[PDB]
């Protein structure tokens, strides 16, 4: 009762106690956030804009000004503050559900949205046919203004005329008899007033994003941990269809926010800020509230496109894997890429890049493209990865690691700079650059998890950070994903610089090779860097002499003589490596995840470019090996 109790209590503030409730409020709380805000707010909605979604606006504008009489009972009107009487409390008056939901932030957000809605109405920004919205607002303002002065109507009237604003939420129900001692909760950022454009777009953003947060809540709570052995106990399959229903109504909102992209049509009244930059609505929502993303984009996948989709007939059916796909985190935009590059988030992401880190330590151009293979442990790590640009030093240590966000940004910067490094290394070669991004991304993943054979020093450094002080890398693993999406889109954005707008449809949108073991990835890339080198060799000097393998040691001309020399040295190196990777595989990566196949079969099936899957001339690379040319390399228990 008399406790600390934000100043409302300890004020001798019996004034609000003497203040009663408005004659309005025919409801204090009806059904909250759900499918009601669609178009049922106005008729002839085309006026002044297209018909749009609304907050709990028509659901709470308690109407004590029934008469709309003269400004004689309306000197300070005693209702535009009285209607708000009732607040964060035992749990009613616009937020009733939070007491059952056990979250004060729900009531606080309801208060803030309704409050700024009243600010809008006082200034006048509504697109809905409401009597108070009509002249009565400015009529009362002008009538109160009738003293041959004060033509600052909105600025002076904005609460009444005297006390700044917002004094009406305090002393709610039971004088707001349920609270939290922190004044930051007890008073909102009243001082800052987002503009009316920002207010209506934030109306939209909240009214959709908070609902989609609760939609994620339905997705996680029910329709998941079910239909997977099992529930409840009949089948619980139809729960899946329920999200299909959610999507449906949400998808309407989809096209609706497209109008929000236009909003006049005039794409924006104002520009880049904490929640708004609006190249599109999805960018706003990503830039939007702390208790965001979008969403949860823009799923389940109808559109939200260009491709990819699932998505037909509908579904296949064969059953839909949205259960398996989305029951687990993913909780956010992965769906992506699609974007494909038609965006703004990339360039502002570059605005993040080379800033907060000004290339204060940056290496490129070692020309590892034209180099050979090296053991470095007796293990033959790729020259692709040998100088992979990422390394930390003192001032980036366990004591330094109290800024995981900044460290994450540094990792993104490293990946982006790596993208430019590959650009310079190939001198620009888009097809090669895409696979460059593939192995670089997946090897950065290996490092950040920490399994690399050649890495022995910065692996310990990243072990110092991110915890995991034992041999286990659990926290590093649970970091790597989910950071996979952000790192990969970072590298894709880096790649887009030369293309501008050209989707890497040739590649898997997210590199699937992330799943497979790291050593297998190195073998795959060295196979990819193999027998494309061979084709270049045939182009160089086998083109003129002659057509194929010569029928002796080698001679038709001195040039392709040297071509055969390079060939046999290259094959010698390949046989040594192929041997070491084969024994490594059959020993310690064979038949885990039940890969019943020899390493060359893995080479065949994982390859898709068809440059690999060699199949050499004077064949040494194939699905098998000579000396009993059947296959090998099987293991079991």
């Amino acid at each position: 009762y008399p406790l600390d109790r934000c100043f409302d209590d300890q004020t001798k503030m019996k004034v609000c106690d003497l203040i009663a409730d408005a004659i309005g409020c025919k409801d204090k709380t009806k059904l909250d956030e759900l499918d009601e805000w669609n178009d049922m707010d106005l008729r002839g909605t085309y006026n002044k804009h297209k018909g749009v979604l609304i907050p709990p606006r028509r659901r709470q504008l308690c109407f004590s000004r029934i008469v709309r009489g003269p400004a004689n009972l309306r000197s300070l009107n005693e209702f535009k503050e009285e209607i708000l009487k009732g607040a964060q409390s035992e749990g009613k008056f616009l937020g009733n559900y939070y007491k059952e939901h056990k979250d004060k932030e729900k009531a606080l957000e309801a208060m803030k949205n309704s409050f700024y809605d009243y600010e809008d109405i006082i200034k006048g920004t509504d697109m809905l046919t409401n009597i108070e919205f009509k002249d009565i607002k400015i009529k009362l303002d002008r009538l109160l203004e009738k003293e041959t002065n004060n033509t600052k109507k909105a600025e002076d009237w904005w609460k009444t005329n005297k006390k700044s604003i917002w004094n009406a939420m305090l002393c709610g129900y039971k004088k707001s008899g349920n609270k939290i001692i922190d004044p930051s909760w007890c008073t909102i950022p009243t001082t800052e007033t987002p503009p009316q454009f920002l207010r209506w777009i934030k109306e939209w953003g909240t009214n959709v994003c908070i609902q989609k947060q609760e939609h994620k809540e339905y997705v996680k709570s029910k329709c998941s941990n079910v239909t997977n052995l099992g529930a409840q106990a009949s089948e619980s399959n139809n729960c899946t269809s329920e999200i299909k229903k959610y999507q449906e109504w949400s998808r309407k909102r989809s096209i609706q926010w497209e109008t929000i992209s236009k909003r006049y049509k005039k794409y924006k009244r104002m520009d880049i800020l904490k929640d708004v930059k609006e190249p599109d609505a999805n960018t706003y929502l990503r830039e939007h509230c702390s208790k965001c993303p979008c969403g949860f984009n823009d799923m389940e996948e109808m559109n939200n496109n260009e491709d990819n989709e699932k998505e037909a007939f509908k579904q296949i059916k064969e059953q839909v894997k949205i259960p398996a796909e989305l029951e687990d985190v993913i909780y956010r935009i992965k769906h992506h890429e699609y974007d494909k590059g038609n965006d703004y988030i990339c360039n502002k992401y570059k605005n993040i890049h080379d800033r907060m880190k000004k290339n204060n330590g940056n290496f490129v151009t070692d020309n590892f493209v034209k180099k050979s293979w090296e053991i470095s442990n007796g293990v033959l790590i790729p020259p692709r990865r040998k100088n992979l640009f990422l390394y930390i030093d003192p001032s980036k240590i366990c004591e330094y690691k109290k800024d995981p966000k900044l460290f994450k940004d540094f990792i993104y910067w490293s990946a982006f700079t790596e993208v430019e490094r590959l650009k310079k290394a190939y001198g620009g070669a888009r097809a090669k650059v895409v696979h460059a991004m593939k192995y670089s991304f997946t090897d950065i993943g290996s490092i950040i998890k920490g399994d690399d054979m050649m890495e022995k020093n910065s692996s310990d450094k990243i072990g110092k950070i991110l915890g995991d002080t034992d041999g286990q890398n659990e926290k590093r693993k649970k970091w790597w994903d989910m950071n996979k999406y952000h790192i990969w889109e970072s590298m894709l954005c880096g790649y887009r610089e030369a293309e501008g707008d050209t989707e890497t449809n040739e590649n898997c949108r997210f590199p699937d090779i992330e799943s497979v073991p790291q050593f297998l990835r190195w073998f795959q890339e060295w196979s990819e860097n193999f027998c494309d080198r061979r084709q270049k060799l045939y182009d160089k000097l086998n083109s003129e002499c002659i057509s194929a393998e010569c029928t002796n040691g080698s001679v038709d001309n001195s040039k392709c003589t040297h071509a055969c020399v390079n060939y046999k040295n290259y094959i010698l190196t390949k046989k040594t490596e192929y041997e070491i990777q084969t024994n490594k595989y059959d020993n310690e990566f064979k038949n885990k995840n039940s890969n019943d196949k020899d390493a060359p079969d893995y080479l065949k099936e994982k390859c898709n470019d068809n440059k690999c899957e060699c199949l050499n001339k004077h064949i040494d690379d194939k699905n098998k090996t000579w000396k009993n040319p059947y296959e090998t390399l099987e293991d079991t228990f």
